[PDB]
């Protein structure tokens, strides 16, 4: 009865503008702080351990959810880097050879000029997540992270192809949960946002 | 701004028992009625049109959600037929040539010997849902249906491979939404169940 709970952080200013926010340590907006509270309430402490990205937008979200538990930082849960895309909107990326390969699945859907892609991040982030579940078997695990990172984890966990990435939309504070049957992750929910008013 | 919302019906006794429940017109349990009220309370009439399976369990659920709106009956929203499987638990299906295929992926994962597979229903149910959307553009559509039906609809809509069916788990009153970008369905929720108290 291992349960994995992945939670995208609250709203930032860059999120509102559509600016690709990777490694830039943007803070929550005031609405984003509220999203974190509302999602903390829904949880009502129903978990054993809670992990988080080191970026403040995640970490602050995690801390509200945790109440009185320690929030464990995992550096591997930081958001995926986007290189020369950082700061840009997707409209500003039209006619970038790498972005046409992102939409198209060519080359595993490369992220900018980082050397990495949806394909690699999926294996890589799925590997991390499993080991973290073996480490905490028969427990309910929460992980506060980011949109590109959580989406690739879903693709990695359920073995989907890189292009499926674009068929998911994961909003702020959206909950995504798995369980295991028998050794394989089973998606029991994705981007649940009913706690948002 | 076309939104498609797929909702599974409330609990029945056969659900409680793990009994495959297709053509049998089983009523809701009082819990399952409560479920229906809850999901209705969460939806608060935020939809334009609402469709339903004819089977009682769905209709009753849709009826509570619809309030004073008309529930529109679609014959093809009926649960997938399961043939011989009907009335059985998967355990009892331990050792059937077809059930092994249903897991293994052979012949597009057959259901009983109904002659149809997950493959076929993915295509068929998506085609219906796309058409129901093309006919309701820039409206929010709710559709009350069944577990297998909705799951194949997802595989169809997101063009996934039939074995993925087993990597999804849908609960009673589970909500599942789609939007379009540009004209391709994008999943924005799966199995949201926050309304259950």
């Amino acid at each position: 009865m291992t349960k994995l709970i992945l939670i995208r952080h609250g709203e930032t200013e860059w999120n509102l503008l559509g600016k690709i926010q990777g490694c830039t340590d943007i803070e929550l907006t005031p609405n984003g702080i509220q999203q974190a509270n509302e999602v903390a309430q829904q949880i009502k402490g129903n978990f054993d351990i809670i992990y988080s990205s080191p970026l403040h937008r995640a970490l602050i979200t995690a801390q509200k959810i945790a109440g009185d538990k320690e929030v464990h930082l995992i550096e591997g849960m930081k958001e995926i880097p986007f290189g020369t895309w950082e700061g840009h909107t997707f409209e500003e990326l039209n006619g970038d050879i790498n972005y046409k390969k992102f939409l198209s699945g060519e080359d595993g859907c490369p992220f900018d000029s980082t050397g990495m892609s949806i394909a690699s991040w999926s294996k890589k982030n799925a590997q991390l997540l499993l080991d973290l579940c073996k480490q905490n078997e028969n427990k309910t695990i929460v992980c506060v992270s980011h949109g590109a990172w959580i989406k690739t984890s879903i693709l990695g966990l359920l073995e989907m192809e890189p292009t499926m990435y674009h068929k998911f939309q994961l909003g702020n504070t959206g909950i995504t949960t798995f369980i295991f049957r028998h050794g394989h992750p089973v998606l029991t929910s994705f981007n649940s946002t009913q706690h948002l008013l």
